[PDB]
């Protein structure tokens, strides 16, 4: 994340990093959001290649022992049936992946909250996201998790062709694009936290950024719209 802060280690506990075995040790690769005690919920372009994965529950520094991290191997991948590689565009940027274990939860590791079915937010609703992806364009992954604020951008506003034109699509949620924060490369498949009624729930799943680069006046980041997708999550969780 571009113009982050950093976060405090127990603001966002269902943020997990997605990580994949490289020689002797792991590499962050993408974020996502601890969903059940063995399931998570990150974007399908984070598991197209064909590697081995961990999640990691309870992290905040990725180079340093926090004292508070649980490693869990990833048993089974579903990416969304009508994910395609070849179009991020056309959307269903989502997967789910079955943890080896179940991981226990306390201060540092918890559920996160989903939006109910159908859920679209105002203009300018206030969320932050979360992650250690890149602090600048063409930068470096963070070493601790950053959050920013990022007010969406709704559809039309979103859609229309100073922004994203039709690359956005109604099954996505669009926010910031303030050309100061944004997502950044490795922020990807992690959580869009929203405020709404009182409660942080995770509205968006990150999907990508402009060409151009991450923090792009008038090309917010652009997230997986969770709340679109609830009955297939529903449906993955039941049959697996
Ligand atoms: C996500 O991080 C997104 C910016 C928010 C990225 C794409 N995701 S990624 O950087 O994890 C990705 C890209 C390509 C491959 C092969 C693997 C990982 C974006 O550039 O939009
Ligand atoms: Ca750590």
């Amino acid at each position: 994340v571009v113009g982050g802060t950093e976060a405090q280690r127990n603001s966002w506990p269902s943020q997990i990093s997605l990580q994949y075995r490289s020689g002797s040790s792991w590499a962050h690769t993408c974020g996502g959001t601890l969903i059940r005690q063995n399931w998570v919920m990150t974007a399908a372009h984070c598991v197209d290649r064909e590697l081995t994965f961990r999640v990691v529950v309870g992290e905040h520094n990725l180079n340093q022992n926090n004292g508070t991290e649980q490693y869990v191997g990833v048993q089974k991948i579903v990416v969304h049936p009508y994910w395609n590689t070849d179009d991020v565009a056309a959307g269903y940027d989502i997967a789910l992946l079955r943890l080896a274990q179940s991981v226990t939860l306390n201060s540092y590791v918890q559920l996160g909250v989903l939006p109910r079915a159908g859920t679209i937010l105002a203009n300018n609703s206030p969320c932050y996201i979360t992650g250690w992806g890149l602090t600048r364009t063409n930068g470096q992954l963070a070493q601790t998790l950053q959050q920013a604020y990022l007010p969406t951008v709704d559809y039309a506003i979103c859609s229309s062709s100073s922004y994203w034109g039709s690359t956005v699509k109604n099954s996505m949620v669009c926010a910031g694009g303030d050309g100061v924060r944004s997502g950044c490369q490795g922020d990807s498949g992690g959580p869009l936290h929203c405020l709404v009624n009182g409660q942080y729930a995770v509205h968006g799943v990150t999907s990508f950024v402009s060409r151009l680069g991450c923090n792009v006046t008038r090309k917010p980041t652009v997230f997986t719209r969770v709340s679109a997708y609830i009955s297939w999550i529903n449906n993955v969780i039941a049959s697996n």
